[PDB]
């Protein structure tokens, strides 16, 4: 088993530990190279073709860069490569569960086709990582290379999702993965206290690369700049205090990225009606899960032999069927073919410090249908044709501020922590740092029923005291003068 | 039917006219949406993950954008709107027929599952092109805008695929497309005189952009510093007469390409044993043609209705499927998933001026089977063990210098054309641009079958009177010193 | 006289018209060819080894390129090669006027060399571009292309400068350089309404080319989505209304530009210590005139016969000079050469609605002498051994927001403008557009010297209720405790 | 003295050793500050403006960053970091000795100014370097570091220059540097054996990157494909058996880079102009050597003290001097400022197996005016108006193969190096590596004096049995049917 080395395009050559290459050489790996990282976004971006597979491996790579570059600076860490080996496996096994598109299915198939379970892609990440040990025998190789499976598993598992058993809320630290002097090793993979970790740099970089957009981070002077040092007793990685303006750049940049590309209104729909083809379909798709069972596409989720089969496939699955019983996906699936996608008509912003939750999601059409524009309308729409869509814009902490959590370090006292307030950086700096956007859209395709939706959307926006539309002065001119405050 | 704009990463934004909007809004060309461009390439080269769709816009907007240049520079040549969108849409619609994965449809899995036949994936598009107008109702589009369709399909074609009816051979240019005072327009999406077109260009800087090496052309010198200008009585794009250099970097940057990313050992072995796959699953898997008809994947090119269904999905579908009769298959599709692949064993350079046709491609390994190595073998093979490919590499023509066929002008007289000979360009340029080169692989995964394959591939190249491989004095050293010439 | 082509780094190929090439084709303008665009910057960055003459090139190309899109896509608004003509001559003629390195002659030496004398580098472009059209006798070439010197020549001025006669102030647009119906090339080389222009996006690019940070803002994108529409009767360039976002985005990038490359402290106070060392060389350095007058450094600027040969060569001839009249000047550059330079203390934000104004700039020193800290300071300083260095953070409009002055179209109106508040935008914008920030650095190199500098400069800082320093809590710990509102 | 880190725009963030930070800091460094890389190609591309210091730090990182790796790879090496540091300082100082615009001098200028010496710019480096180390006090700082001056200053000298005292020619490497097992050495920094060297890859990422043309080369692929393997005795650095293509790819781009920008017409004309201009004023241009001494440009290179101050600085000299003595060089310097530049006639390749020396530079002008064409001139020439331009364009080995003194090692045996022939690579590989063209120019700039140049050198190309010109047909069309072999 010798080193193999591939040629990324975002990291040029990139070289792979035998048990590294051991593990990515199963089915629960390789299912991730049909799974595409940006489900919408490349029917509105062309050049966004990547999945998730280099996504994974460059997460991996950049894990074990960082950990390679903190133990030289600072050998009395006591960084073996067992610790290496061990973050460079929770690296590529980050994005092991994911389903078809790899975000409507965990943010919209599921929380709509079965609202009762509560899923996130890390616990589905977690089960195809056991899966994936249990059916291929890695344990034996991962004796023969020195690491302690029944402890560097858990290890791994805690870099995933954290506190396996139970939440801490006690006990001080009664982890099982590593000691309280390896605390620095929970953050390089999926940090949880700030969100600075590589899994943000290597997306930032590939979607960067991909789309067309132009990236404004440079991780490598952050690695060049981190040390760790202890932090109200535990050892943490800590930035120069030079770097706050980059990583203020950096999260300044992940929100232009979801606002540019992420959140576009065309990819949000698109996503919406192949999440709406799925929930028609579901009823009629069936995968063969373990010993002959037969499961569904939202019941796929409680069996990994059978989500190991639950890719992008079922979209060419629904769109080729022969199958009466799929005909209304099917219909669905050829009217976003034929880009007959359903129309936009507004977006609004709540200026309330309330937001509504996901609870109220989807009883905001309702509210939509009953606005009373005083307009000669000559068409009146039902709720049924309408379609909302609510994002959340945030630094990855909705309303706390992500450098508050952070902790940095000086020339002068290269092991002295320290902490740097917003003020004490720039006074040019966000004020807030979670923001609400509701979009509003129309299924049907004809002038009058875009006329008469974008009547209903601007009354309903005056009513309820939300902000006044980029264009309202054009599309609808005749509610904005009843409105005073937004003239 | 406002014009439409797409952020491509290669060329930044592209306008689209709303008669390219309404032919690519259909399914004959959202088919090109999933099949990837670089086939077994994906799984040697992470990064090479897009398709056709892209590729196909680039060349399209290549294309226009080198007519309107093209217009622009010469006003004397009466190039209207109708020409361009006519190459524009010549250059979307190029690629309309490709099988899944693009390549080993059209030049190994078509020759294997049907021999009789002669397909070619231009055949396909032409094809595809002619049920997309049939069945979207594009002609009366085509009217509104100005075109007039019974010349102008013929145009599109012609620009395709050539001379329609019939090889020219006579009558001076019979073509029913364009007049022959607008001979310069069949060379701007596919050049079938010298090859340089806007296809190469595009290829050529998103597989760089995607693979992860750097390209080494400009498109952009090359339009700047090209011209119409009368050849032998008709009109032919000529380029200046400093851009020779730069040419034939465009044919070594097409070489290293072929070298390093499209002739890949992995790739090539991992496609043939896909189409292996294809072959034996070609039995029972069905394609709905029209009017009802099911068609099998090998039969699926004569009936476009079934073939826009047959892209890259049929992998996954004999992948995942539970059906008995597809089990050869699908364990020919895990060992992949398992990278377990045929193993290499070496390669080798023919040296004599006849090469080898496509007639004994599979006559070689019985040859193979057939050695007598002087060498102490435990074990003797056969030639169903032994997998050769053979790899034609050129410069577009086979034999013949591509730049011997251009015409180049200068400063002085912008609008005389001349030809500029190889010796008077540079004494370090290649002697010749045809060369072949053969690689054998071995099914089995032992080290004595690897021992064993590798003796018999030796003796067999030094039966022939081969090149000596690049590290035969390592591998098998007990036969170089037999070889004198070889030493 | 045929059109050239020059291979530029990032705009590619560039054509220039034979009046451009005869225009740049003058001393006076390849006198640029010596001039760094980063003077103190070099010192800091080594690849940024830049000049003006490139950037005067590519601003050229971008407004050709801009009034060209604009003509083309409205051709009702009648613009004529004349107008191209002109535009492009302002914009290779927009940096004419600069002093050595670009930036300390015009806002540090001659502010100190002659403070009574208010002089911007604009105006010096203005005298240079009279000098080189009298002196290389280009009107008849400007003649001979159809351009009329008389009033094309004040249209240059004009959009260089601006009004040139006197501020408008009255009379309704009492310009004699274009009619009303033209006010839209106003904007294209030098903005001075909102700021965006193509001098910004020119060296946007170019610095981040060559510094080595990437770039966050696309131009083409911008002239793609960029209308000429009737505001408050005047014609003005106006931009997409989704565009907004990318406009903050493009300020957001200068600023990071200036905090990260432009106010570095190493390159500030380098570009200070050349200033003094032409502060001193000022009354031995001698440029022989017109008519064999001989001018200072500082008095050139009155006399562009001398000014044509002021470039970065002044800092070779005071640093290669054996006169011992220059001995001071010289052991300046050489402490430069030795990097013995000033020491960095600290930083800080003044809180107080109130800025300090550039009157008050060297009465700073005065009173960080003056503070009194209460730790056991073994050596005291003087005034004389402290250097201030106030800076201003800003978005091109000191208190205003830039973009609260353009106006945005949308697609159902392509003709009607309109504006778009903050608040339409996004919560998470900066909430103010101005912010100073004050450096201290110490002329002696000894570490006692740099304590008892870092322990007056925190006593400075706590006196005027200033804001805390990134790292008070360290270099100075002794002082931090007494202010209260700091902890 | 703590690590110090830049940001280079190629090599992203570079860290340096103390040791590298004080010797850079040193006049005798900074002098490379002001020293063009490109001199002529400055006044043909705008964007190759950076200087020798920036390619002096990539290449010292280069030579670094391949020690490192040599060294981490195989620990069995015994690579202390005294190597690295001397190797280091050998990438930094390797071009510490250039003539003004770095090129002209050393190859143009001293031939003519004084023929009789031999002096190459490496030995200008070991002078620098002796003196920097003699005159900064660098010793202690080296003896501080754990470096051997006496030994170490002698390494890095053979590492600069090769061997001192005396070339080998006998005794079995006599070195007094290294011993022979640190053989491997010797080749990081200026490879002569075969030229692959971190010089080489810097040039080539620095050029592409400013000039604005695209490489085609990846050090980091062969840095991880490279191994110290034992070679007829001695240990060199051997590449993967699979990278001979990149190696001739690299060979192929410095051919391409030297076609395209190092041996522009207008470049080496421009460059041939300021060495006539640098002749003229030699006799009138004094530096102030050792101990107040005078001396000349020409005589500078005999005292380092005077060659410190002898950087790009004379051209603004001699362009800016009021003195009447240096009136033809003024003169002849403001020409080049009016692009009134000498007039291309043609370039020719000679065809015979034997080459024309350096020796008969000057004889081929009297040979070109001797030249009587068959055609209407009222014009008579003489050999003072005409000037020729030899260039060699070669592989870093005039007639030899560099990839031939290259070894290489296979997978299978990574310690046993073998030799690769170029039949055994490709059979598309040039078959000669030396060629050899000439330019020829004139002096005059009216349409008659051009005519007559190109008839006389159309004649003199057609007497002595050379290449046609790639225009022969167009600008003298009444020669070319005289030579029947041309057509
Ligand atoms: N570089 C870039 N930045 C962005 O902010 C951005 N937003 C989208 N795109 C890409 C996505 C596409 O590839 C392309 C078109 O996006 P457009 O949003 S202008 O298009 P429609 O949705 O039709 O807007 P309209 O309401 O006017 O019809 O640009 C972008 N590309
Ligand atoms: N990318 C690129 N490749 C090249 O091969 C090349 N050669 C030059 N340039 C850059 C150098 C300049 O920046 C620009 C113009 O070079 P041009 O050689 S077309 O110009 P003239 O000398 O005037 O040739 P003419 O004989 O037709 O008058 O292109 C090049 N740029
Ligand atoms: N990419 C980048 N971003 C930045 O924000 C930045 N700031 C500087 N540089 C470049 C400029 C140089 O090329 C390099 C070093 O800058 P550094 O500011 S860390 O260095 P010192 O001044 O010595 O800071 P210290 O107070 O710790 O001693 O990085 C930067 N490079």
């Amino acid at each position: 088993d010798t080193m193999k080395v591939i040629n990324d395009p975002i990291h040029g050559h990139i070289e792979l530990h035998p048990l590294l290459v051991r593990i990515i050489d199963t089915p629960q790996f390789q299912r991730l190279r049909y799974i595409k990282q940006l489900g919408g976004g490349y029917y509105v971006f062309p050049g966004a073709s990547h999945n998730r597979f280099e996504h994974s491996l460059g997460v991996g790579y950049l894990a074990g860069c960082l950990v390679h570059a903190l133990g030289e600076k600072q050998p009395e860490l006591q960084i073996s490569e067992r610790d290496v080996l061990c973050v460079q496996i929770a690296g590529l096994c980050h994005d092991l569960g994911h389903g078809p598109f790899s975000h409507m299915f965990d943010g919209r198939f599921i929380p709509l086709a079965r609202p009762e379970v509560k899923w996130t892609h890390e616990q589905g990440s977690v089960m195809m990582f056991e899966h994936l040990i249990n059916s291929n025998g890695i344990k034996p190789v991962m004796e023969q290379y020195g690491l302690i499976p029944e402890e560097d598993i858990c290890f791994i598992k805690e870099q995933i999702v954290g506190p396996l058993e139970s939440p801490v809320e006690d006990s001080l630290w009664p982890y099982k993965g590593r000691p309280e002097n390896k605390s620095f090793l929970y953050e390089i993979v999926s940090n949880k206290r700030n969100g600075i970790d590589v899994d943000k740099w290597d997306y930032f970089a590939r979607d960067c690369h991909h789309l067309g957009i132009q990236n404004n981070f440079d991780y490598k002077r952050f690695i060049k700049f981190a040390r760790v040092c202890e932090v109200d007793n535990e050892l943490r990685i800590c930035a120069r205090d030079k770097e706050v303006g980059n990583l203020y750049d950096m999260f300044h940049t992940r929100n232009s990225l979801h606002r540019r590309a992420y959140q576009h209104k065309v990819g949000n729909i698109i996503d919406t009606m192949i999440t709406d083809a799925f929930l028609k379909a579901d009823d009629y798709i069936e995968i063969t899960g373990a010993g002959g069972k037969k499961y569904r596409i939202s019941t796929a989720i409680d069996d990994m032999e059978a989500y190991t089969k639950l890719t992008d496939n079922i979209f060419l699955e629904i769109l080729y069927s022969t199958d009466p019983k799929l005909k209304d996906a099917r219909e669905i699936l050829k009217q976003i073919e034929y880009r007959n996608l359903f129309k936009y008509v507004g977006e609004t912003q709540p200026t309330g410090q309330i937001k509504i939750k996901r609870e109220d999601y989807e009883s905001l059409p309702k509210e939509v249908a009953s606005a009373k524009p005083k307009v000669l309308l000559d068409v009146k729409l039902k709720a049924e044709d309408f379609i909302v869509d609510v994002i959340n814009m945030d630094y990855g902490m909705q309303e706390k501020n992500p450098i508050d959590h952070v902790s940095f370090y000086c020339k002068t006292a290269p092991n002295r922590a320290i902490r740097i307030t917003k003020n004490q950086v720039s006074q040019l700096l966000p004020e807030k740092f979670a923001e609400q956007l509701i979009r509003v859209y129309c299924k049907k395709v004809d002038r009058k029923s875009l006329y008469a939706a974008r009547q209903y959307f601007v009354q309903w926006c005056a009513d309820r005291n939300f902000t006044k539309p980029q264009d309202g002065d054009v599309i609808a001119p005749l509610i904005t003068p009843q409105k005073k405050e937004w003239n």
